[PDB]
């Protein structure tokens, strides 16, 4: 219901993913985690009853993993780029696929813990 939709949407605005990082790559970054988690939780959860109880536990754990995922991305998208210059498109492009691979990954995990 929508008291699960606030909380869920309250942590994800938690979500800090270095707002100087290049525009083009927060950009990806954040669309990546907007289509992969919080649009498929927000669908789960808005169905809940207003009762049931989510675990906060589970969505937490799921920021934690997205900072570790992003970060991930981020090192190959720059210093750790290794067919292209730090930053260039071919070098996000590159480490894209396996971003979203991760996220997805993510997701189907943590829809298991959803309720508590
Ligand atoms: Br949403
Ligand atoms: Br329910």
């Amino acid at each position: 219901a929508n008291n699960h939709i606030r909380t869920v949407l309250k942590l994800f605005r938690t979500i800090d993913l270095d707002d100087s990082k290049k525009s083009f790559y927060l950009t990806a970054a954040k669309y990546g985690i907007q289509t992969q988690l919080r649009e498929p939780i927000i669908r789960i959860v808005g169905g809940y009853l207003p009762s049931t109880k989510l675990s906060e536990a589970c969505v937490k754990n799921m920021i934690s993993e997205v900072y570790e995922i992003e970060g991930d991305f981020y090192s190959k998208f720059s210093y750790a780029c290794e067919d292209h210059a730090p930053y260039s498109v071919e070098c996000l492009e590159d480490a894209r696929d396996d971003y979203l691979t991760q996220l997805v990954e993510l997701f189907k995990e943590t829809k298991k813990c959803l309720r508590e």
